[PDB]
């Protein structure tokens, strides 16, 4: 989108969830820096009017901040000229409350998009809605997903050219994952690209994987599944999307292949679950695709963000795609072709020895592959992954990544799953615990990572999983939150915490930084615990059954999360 | 209670809602003062895990802070030694959700009491519960009120000697108001003192009103009503209680006489609605009582706090009771006998000329007394009163009062009311608007008031009603919050605002100040809009029917409250 290509370069603005189309989450602002961040204090706050998990972050476009909440998905515009703000408008959509019953992993929403004087929001119950950015009035809406089939929407949409791109959730409900594109003016659907099924539904371009046919091709959307299991094939699309206008490609990842009982998917790769897609925004046709986890047996969703840095590879500047997958590997691909440049573990991994550079497939450790009716013990990372949706940041100054991570493992037993539309389609008993097969006393880490070397440059061990995606700045700082409510500023060179404050609820928001109309730098973040690891707190679940929340209940109580935080929903804005 | 008599004098503590048994809301702490308050910043915050109105404030006893929420009445103990706090324990009672439907004025709760290693809480659905202060273990619980009769509890209990004193709400539901006393160790009910009915239920001591028989006597609980209308007589007891151990008297006020249609109560004073009671805590027997508003026709509940200062009256140190009533008069009584020393308006009053010095009765302006089936226009104050429950503060240094006030008026039409147990028993159509018969552009004020002279010293006009009870300190400061979220410190000598910060939701909490284990002074307040004036926001009521919420909906929309604030529930703690 032409306006967005201009706006994303403006240091004071934050016009899409991960700052820019490359998803770097990096700001050139340096008013706040390593020498003065100890003077950071709360400037103002704003209640979202909802409880449970507050993911994503606000947008700042012009002099207006746009704020979004957990279900029922309140949206607000704040006029930042009004000292410190006034509520310019608010909007709450009408929704089918049955959506709450079919959300796997809390009633979260990863936030708004902005383009051409319009705000775009998704709703848990499956709507894409366009609002006038200045008045908050509804311009159009479309039903993109159906809760009666176990579908929800939690992901943030992306505007590319004159289209808004919208995914779906339900990989635990047998949903057919897909991305739909809607005209931003009319709301008319232009295309719909599925993650499995016939080529007619997947949408492949004539040059699909031309350079790397070993990565897959025509027919694989059905032929890599037994019988017609692809009909319940998952590959949902609830993570972060990126875009390279110079290549005319947008990128995203796809979820687990539906049922968690891999026995019922046996015989093939189950493409295109657990896959990185590169697609043409005009037509939705795929130019390339790389499947990270063939025949998944761990719930290693592929949906984490696709950061688009230009890195020096073998002494050559290369347009890359960098992705820290749930499966524990940090992938570096050539974003033109899907060539695998590097893949190394960014957390402790024991389900695979490595990703082979001979065939770009995991070299599996057979004893860690799950099966039906037999428990598999001590798999790392667990299903919540090396990291979950919480997005990493990239500094073009240092050339390094700043990555929120999990340090957890699990036992996982497949069981036969039966499909009933609108009900869970899982088929696993999962018990989760701390890292290195229950040897560690901490459950998260914030790291600095060199993607091409596969090296953790430094690490901050965190008691809880780090479920907050950092913002990194030219001031030499990374900001992130913890699940017991600490908001922290770290020196990116040293890994030292320079400033921190305890907020009212666990932080699963991704902080932003922006300039107000006063030309002053602010840092803003949502507080309000929830998401998958926080589900015991968000949904008030007892400790009696540790298998509940598909393993999340047991591990949260072991980590002490219910003793560490309450639910909330608050936007906090800091300044010097 | 002897422990509390000692604890209330310790500057670093805040062991009952209004600081001490005299309800002065005054702290001797002077670390924070007029010279340095500009350096006040947020230290930490804590989400209460609830939305809607957050009234009262936290307690600080030893190194533990006790926090309470709106329905469903979450209670927390925060260990303040844990840098800055850890959650020591939490408790949430099981409640009958039917309580929500019979709450007149939002699902608020005015807070906890502490005594003898126990925390005492009330619940909306009518329970009084004792918890172990160190572990949160439930020790006993008793049913005090019955939601099936339209009774709820919103008031904070008071511990006196070995008894916890508990009131009831339901003056809009034909409830018989009363105070009950429960043994703090066993929970056994000791006595129950009604606000109307026969003497055996009202509980009169042999010296009741001995010095002032003109204030009423034996039999008036039935004789001052037509027929048996006292059986639906209101006089509920949802405000703040005070205690003088030297006199062995506790004090409180009583609500409106039930139906808002005065025609159905015609013929007498309707005692003891709208009354100040002084009772013996051992037996519940009344030593004196003074009815402020005989045969009420405005819903001027008498429940506002009974502050117990020692004032110099004609050169003589005198034990007084000072009360800023809903009816707009600031009363000063001798707290030994109920003698009226002074009564003058603290807001604009047009329903009465004065309180008669001959017989201590309002000299009414007949055109402003309401009637059945005909509107009465331009009554000031309106039913929300000169001030509502939000408690005033007293400084023993200045001898003056610091009072949050409303600036509003109304039209009020009586309507025939029919009683159905559990359903509303109102009988009025009320429209509310700004002060001075709709001429003013502001709806509130924070004032300094000289009670004996009967004069305002200074006033801060506030756009919204001030629904937050100030804390006043030896540092020369008053702290209070506004309904659009501003927390403010003002110079008590002049009313100048010295410091302010915009919080996430309108403030209807009463701030406190205390010393942490670090020996630093903190100021704490709840944010989370609601209560009667905030009901349009808390209950999400539309503007199309301005009569809704007993008139509160129309006036909130006209003042712009729904455009100024969202719902929330957060504790904010500030320090230098
Ligand atoms: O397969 C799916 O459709 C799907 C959807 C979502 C979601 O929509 O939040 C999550 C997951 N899977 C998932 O596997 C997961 O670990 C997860 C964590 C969270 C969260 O917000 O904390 N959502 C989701
Ligand atoms: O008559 C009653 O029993 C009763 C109860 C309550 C309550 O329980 O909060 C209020 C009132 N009356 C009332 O008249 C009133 O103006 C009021 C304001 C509020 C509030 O918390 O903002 N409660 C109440
Ligand atoms: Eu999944
Ligand atoms: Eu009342």
């Amino acid at each position: 989108n032409d306006e967005l290509i201009k706006l994303e370069k403006e240091p004071g603005q934050w016009v899409m969830q991960n700052k820019n189309y490359a998803n770097t989450r990096y700001s050139e602002l340096n008013q706040i820096n390593t020498k003065n961040v100890s003077r950071l204090r709360l400037a103002w706050s704003f209640s979202t009017g909802a409880l449970r998990g507050h993911e994503g972050g606000p947008l700042v476009v012009g002099t207006t901040m746009y704020v979004h909440s957990a279900y029922p998905n309140h949206v607000y515009a704040l006029d930042l000229t009004q000292k410190p703000y006034a509520i310019k408008w608010q909007y709450t959509p009408v929704q089918n409350s049955q959506a709450v019953a079919v959300a796997c992993c809390d009633v979260v929403n990863r936030g708004l998009a902005y383009a051409n004087g319009k705000i775009f929001m998704t709703t848990l119950d499956g709507q894409i809605i366009a609002l006038d950015a200045n008045t908050g009035k509804e311009l159009w809406k479309m039903k993109h997903a159906d809760v009666t089939k176990g579908e929800t929407i939690t992901g943030a949409p992306l505007v590319v050219k004159d289209k808004v791109l919208v995914g779906v959730s339900g990989g635990e409900f047998g949903v057919r994952g897909r991305v739909g594109a809607y005209d931003i003016n009319t709301g008319n659907r232009v295309w719909l690209a599925y993650s499995q099924g016939p080529d007619e539904e997947v949408l492949l371009d004539s040059d699909f994987n031309k350079e790397f046919p070993q990565h897959g091709g025509p027919g694989d959307g059905t032929k890599t599944w037994p019988g017609e299991q692809w009909k319940l094939g998952g590959g949902t699309t609830w993570g972060w999307y990126s875009y390279d206008p110079a290549l005319d490609l947008f990128y995203y990842g796809t979820s687990n292949p539906g049922t968690w009982n891999a026995e019922q998917r046996k015989g093939g790769d189950n493409k295109w679950s657990c896959t990185i897609f590169a697609r043409r925004p005009d037509t939705g046709k795929a130019r390339w695709a790389y499947q990270m986890t063939p025949w998944d047996s761990w719930d290693y969703d592929g949906v984490n963000e696709m950061i688009l840095p230009d890195l020096t590879v073998k002494g050559k500047k290369t347009p890359c795609l960098v992705h820290f997958d749930r499966n524990g590997f940090g992938y570096v691909l050539d974003r033109r072709t899907g060539q695998l440049i590097e893949a190394q573990p960014f957390v402790y991994v024991n389900w695979a020895k490595e990703i082979s550079k001979e065939n770009d497939r995991p070299v599996e450790i057979p004893e860690k592959r799950t099966k039906q009716g037999v428990d598999t013990k001590g798999i790392c990372p667990n299903s919540m992954g090396g990291k979950d949706q919480q997005p990493a940041a990239f500094s073009p100054q240092t050339g390094l990544f700043y990555v929120p991570t999990n340090n957890m493992c699990m036992n996982y037993e497949g069981v036969e799953a039966t499909y009933t539309a609108g009900a869970p389609y899982v088929g696993a008993n999962v018990l989760m615990y701390s890292g290195h097969e229950g040897k560690d006393d901490y459950y998260g880490a914030f790291i600095c990572y060199d993607a091409l070397k596969g090296k953790r440059v430094w690490e901050i061990h965190e008691h809880f999983p780090v479920w907050s995606g950092p913002v990194v700045t030219a001031g030499g700082l990374a900001f992130y939150g913890t699940m017991d409510g600490w908001f922290k500023a770290v020196d990116i060179k040293t890994g030292k915490v320079l400033w921190q404050q305890k907020l009212g609820s666990g932080i699963i928001g991704n902080p932003i930084t922006f300039l107000g109309p006063d030309k002053k730098q602010y840092v803003a973040v949502y507080s309000g615990v929830g998401g998958w690891f926080g589900i015991a707190v968000a949904q008030n679940l007892p400790p009696d059954d540790p298998y509940a929340g598909l393993g999340a209940v047991g591990v949260a109580y072991q980590a002490g999360l219910p003793k560490a935080t309450t639910v909330g929903g608050e936007l906090y804005v800091f300044a010097l």
